[PDB]
């Protein structure tokens, strides 16, 4: 089976320096560009998805749109799961990143962005950057939607999705592109490579370049995962 | 219950005037502000619909998205079906809609064009146009797949999926919003609305400005249907 | 790909001799043993339904749930559409068919039971065997429930349903089995088979003995359809 | 909402003292009667489902068919997962209980037995009684499937069903009966009633006797849950 990873490209909270997470913002004009450059090189590289699973914030979504009109794809059914989305960030959504890490030091600023099980404290429900009630979650059991998460909570509440509903789009021949956030495909990835809990923290996952994964038959690469554009797949940070 | 009916915007075939059909061309340049056009109407209108279905055009695929992006709704879940489709053409696919009229004289080419049921001659095999066997139906009955329609067949083929599918989420309490055709919109407009077989010749679907429909427990039209942009009707620009 | 096509036992109703029709009652006890039967025969002749299909009306469904018990295969997932219904005996339902053989005499009986086009006289809505609000088709257009029908218009609602979900089935390679009723199954053996109008007057489907096509690609069969037990064909006993 | 449990009754291993777990051995005949009064509890009672789940143990589906025949609600939808399996029993699997007993003593056959948290030994694949490499099984990522578990894994793999999908149909005003198994019940009350990790080995749900919880918006039980018959329901143990 063959699985496509996208990442969106920049919002435009990123590009004022404010952490997201569940926060839903669009996509800034780069990452209009972006996404357009994802969908150019599914087409150049012939990678042509069958199906497509999206997170549930728009950001995501636009990217896949826009990619998918430019492979001339954009007939294929179309899946989306909250567990798809981004990490949220507890009480930082909404926060500027430069006056969190004066406020905090580098030390837990660092904690917080990148261990893999120190999620960043809770975010208040009266908080206007909360997402409690919010009506795209309505059909979810309440007492499940986080009010803060770290890498490893991402993944625990991400695997049961790929386990059942995408592993069986895999299973039964379909190549199947996935059109998420950067904690979300960090979590995957970490799972089918077998990535440790310590080096986790160091993948980045280039933005708008597709990474595609050959599977096998018991869903393990069979073969490292490439990306559809190699050079400018980057390894330099953008801020991680 | 509420539907809200959004026929696309100007394709880039409608621009050269060709007879588009199945033919899977997108919009002009023209056709994606119709398209943003229409989701500033929802957000100003407040009709948040709840669930989306649109034929396996991308024409009218790409308008669905932008609007929905402009009316911030990006999330909701999406259908889509062959039966939403445009009206298949036949032979007259690809064809210069001036020199067809110049061939067959006004009075054939107006029947093809707006005949109750008089189909175009059926398209050939060969024909380079010719949808047969095309990836994004293969998991249909080929069998039942058209060579030609006529307004009347496109109705018999699209009420099955109202009666089942949009009809399901309408009776539950979902506000539908369908992405769809000319005469596809024309078809389920002239069965809401009981128009005869003689006058929906003269009905028109002004492109890009949504139809709202308020429709009671049996699905009957509990008052007049009316356009989010009642100034702007009229599809009489255009082509007539 | 394979169909399996079933036709449910004896009813209650039909040991009594009264007209069923959509009533939902329920298998006598031969009925019971005729699904039995019809188990046995697909677990001895190896054939392994990967997903079920049934109508709505109970004696299907208990039909399918014994005979996939004594299969060995009852995990397979199941839908359930009213398209597959019994045909409607208008007001007929509910009524003893010898009283109305001597009523209309038997050239109008018999056209009310095996006519092609002329379907029985329509239900009232007073009528305790109407089906109208019935909570199990609250889902659907109310329009479309019929008050009475021919084998004509079974056909016209069966064949949608078949079009785009059980030949997204058959299409995947699935074995896909049937559950279902005389009209509804000869309704789809007349479209399969390619039989005429005034033939299919003579077509009758041997309760309980499963009945197997062998499809191509385009869904036409490959080869004669042929019945699990042979020997035991005819359904000239319990009513000829 | 409303929400309806029911444990199968005795199956056939049951009832020859052998460790059941995953293998698909089917009730016996006490256990079909058991499924009848179930159903003829719902009919009394006037609990009257709109939906169906079901694990994919053919136990736990014969004991649906059966009750929903009694309560005359056999055409509701029908969903099944893996994820309300029994606890898999790894290598105690086919195993006697009194030879298990002799063998473990009554110290590690009950931690095997009731422990939260440890779980029997694993299975070996090539054992007869292992259900690796099983038809209903290949849609599911192969690394999920368990060798064995405990109480506490059979919850952590139960919930996210249960948080995305039946709480879908909870949420949507739907009344939903789950038919399963004794473990994947008691992981279910204790995440509902908030029963601690030490008292939840005490808990007994009898078999065949619906067990109804009244739950508010946030799917917590608005008053105690209560059995459709409280004078049978028991406490008294089975086996245990």
């Amino acid at each position: 089976p063959k699985l496509v990873l996208v990442r969106h490209g920049q919002s435009e909270w990123n590009e004022k320096n404010l952490f997201t997470g569940w926060v839903d913002v669009k996509l800034s004009a780069k990452g209009q560009q972006e996404a357009a450059r994802a969908g150019e090189l599914l087409k150049e590289k012939k990678v042509y998805p069958d199906v497509l699973y999206t997170s549930k914030l728009s950001r995501a979504i636009q990217t896949a749109n826009i990619a998918l009109e430019k492979a001339d794809r954009l007939w294929i059914p179309v899946n989306r799961s909250w567990r798809l989305n981004e990490r949220h960030y507890g009480d930082l959504q909404g926060k500027d990143k430069a006056e969190t890490l004066k406020k905090f030091g580098e030390e837990k600023f660092n904690t917080y962005r990148r261990s893999f099980d120190v999620p960043p404290p809770p975010i208040d429900a009266s908080s206007p950057f909360s997402q409690k009630g919010d009506e795209r979650y309505k059909y979810v059991d309440p007492n499940v939607l986080p009010e803060t998460e770290s890498l490893a909570l991402v993944i625990d509440r991400l695997l049961p999705y790929w386990q059942d509903v995408i592993a069986k789009d895999l299973l039964s021949g379909k190549t199947v592109m996935i059109a998420a956030h950067g904690n979300s495909l960090r979590g995957l990835v970490k799972h089918l490579e077998g990535i440790s809990d310590a080096d986790i923290a160091k993948l980045n996952i280039p933005t708008g370049i597709p990474l595609v994964f050959e599977l096998d038959e018991n869903l393990k690469p069979s073969k490292p995962s490439y990306y559809l554009d190699p050079e400018a797949a980057a390894a330099g940070a953008a801020a991680v």
